[PDB]
């Protein structure tokens, strides 16, 4: 079983922006399977559904982001999930808007949802989907701009990142090759442009 796990914060305030893009990724995937978060446990929203004949959990923590794995790991330990078997989404400031990485293991990079979840599994091994969000150009603080709503432009391209995503783990939980994975889904989505752009 595989365990998709989407960071961000819980709130009507808190929809849609730059630190909640894990959140979007999940949201977008339970919509197009018609699935949804029924159930609730250690202050973690998930539901536990079968996609492609295979059972697969998914979790957004009720937590806020700086606390989300003390509802990720015992919902883990519950369930006897493996780190192996975990895959993060989150929001990556160092990424430009249209990027995503994905990765088998390894640091936070300074991203409080990730190292709240290292610190609780006590390892850094298990797979994450960082999703760029880009860097603020403008003198706002970051914690002031991951809490801010995406914009309408803004969207244009993370709309399509969001479709990228939900497709890279429903290629994971299909296949469970990740290397394979990686490989077709690291990298950039196709860039919006009109004719008069050029």
């Amino acid at each position: 079983m595989k365990c998709i796990v989407g960071l961000g914060n819980i709130g009507k305030r808190f929809e849609l922006t730059r630190h909640n893009i894990g959140f979007e990724v999940v949201d977008y995937i339970l919509e197009k399977n018609n699935f949804s978060l029924d159930k609730q446990k250690f202050k973690g929203a998930y539901t536990i559904e079968r996609m492609n004949g295979d059972k697969v959990l998914f979790i957004e923590p009720m937590t806020m982001m700086n606390l989300s794995g003390e509802a990720v790991a015992p919902i883990m330990d519950y369930y006897n999930v493996n780190p192996e078997d975990l895959i993060v989404l989150y929001d990556d400031l160092d990424l430009e808007q249209g990027q995503v990485r994905l990765r088998q293991k390894g640091s936070a990079g300074g991203h409080n949802g990730m190292k709240s979840i290292i610190k609780m599994l006590g390892t850094d091994q298990f797979k994450r989907i960082r999703i760029g969000v880009g860097r603020p150009t403008n003198g706002m603080t970051v914690p002031d701009y991951v809490l801010q709503r995406f914009s309408n432009d803004e969207m244009v391209t993370m709309e399509k990142v969001i479709e990228h995503a939900a497709r890279a783990i429903e290629k994971f939980v299909e296949t469970s090759r990740f290397d394979h994975v990686m490989n077709e889904f690291n990298g950039e989505v196709k860039l919006e442009h009109h004719h008069h752009h050029h």
